[PDB]
């Protein structure tokens, strides 16, 4: 007495009723899935898996920053990590290893420069000490010399050459002191270069981790829509009675909203 049509163009997921079967109002007759829903959901799920792999990547790298060494490169076994291919895991671990290696090498280069500057500073300090001691010695010998001038116990020539020696010592000292100031400045700059590497690495990891979080959020919303559309529609008997004129026996075939799948009499 009443015709049964699908609310939307779909695929016959399950045929529960047979021809001539008696059903009550509310009994399930047919379950349908909307066309193209499973493929869409599959796509969204794939994207989710990828984004989560990336999330794992940047989490591991952040941890490696905190440890200055890589943690164990394994996926946690959570339900979103149930359909991961060997290729995806390999790609993940390779990416992690390569980024960590590059970071470490950059650090080591800047640290190398810094250490070179430190060694140079040590050398400069040694020279400064040397010529300060030399300067003072020549100055004292010269002072002893030049008032022997005023008691005419020494030649002017000896005085001139001692003054020459002292002057050279003092000039060398001044030069190396200036060099000390400059190298100290360069050491400061080198420290800032060394620190900048890890600073930027840490920042970039935080940024990417945030991005993956946002992406997981949006993809989750899209997945929610997909799951809402994909969930099987159930057709329940609007009245109790007999199933007649059933024109559906193939699971997996297409039915349209204009098609009468069966009638329930009366
Ligand atoms: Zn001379």
């Amino acid at each position: 007495s009443k015709e049964i049509k699908p609310i939307e163009n779909s695929i016959v997921k399950e045929i529960i009723v047979k021809e001539g079967e008696s059903v009550r109002k509310g009994d399930v007759l047919l379950k349908l899935t909307a066309l193209g829903a499973e493929a869409d959901t599959l796509k969204t799920q794939s994207s989710l898996l990828q984004t989560r792999l990336e999330q794992t990547r940047y989490q591991i790298l952040s941890r490696s920053i905190e440890l200055n060494k890589l943690p164990e490169l394994k996926l946690p076994d959570e339900p979103y990590f149930q359909n991961v291919s060997e290729e995806e895991v390999l790609r993940l671990t390779s990416l992690i290893k390569e980024q960590f290696s590059t970071w470490q090498n950059q650090k080591y280069q800047k640290e190398l420069n810094l250490d070179k500057k430190r060694a140079e500073r040590l050398t400069i300090l040694a020279r400064i000490n040397r010529y300060e001691n030399l300067s003072r010695v020549e100055k004292s010998r010269l002072d002893d010399f030049r008032s022997l001038l005023h008691k005419q116990a020494i030649a002017k020539h000896a005085v001139l050459e001692q003054e020459n020696k002292y002057v050279e010592a003092a000039n060398e000292l001044r030069v190396y002191k200036s060099q000390l100031e400059q190298i100290e400045s360069e050491i400061l700059s080198a420290k800032e270069e060394y620190q900048l590497v890890t600073r930027l690495f840490k920042n970039e990891i935080l940024d990417k981790l945030r991005q993956t979080t946002d992406n997981i959020e949006l993809l989750t919303l899209e997945l929610e829509k997909n799951e809402e559309r994909q969930q099987a529609s159930v057709i329940r008997a609007p009245v109790s009675g007999k199933v007649q004129q059933l024109k559906v026996h193939t699971e997996g075939g297409v039915v349209t909203t204009a098609e009468t799948l069966m009638v329930i009499v009366p």
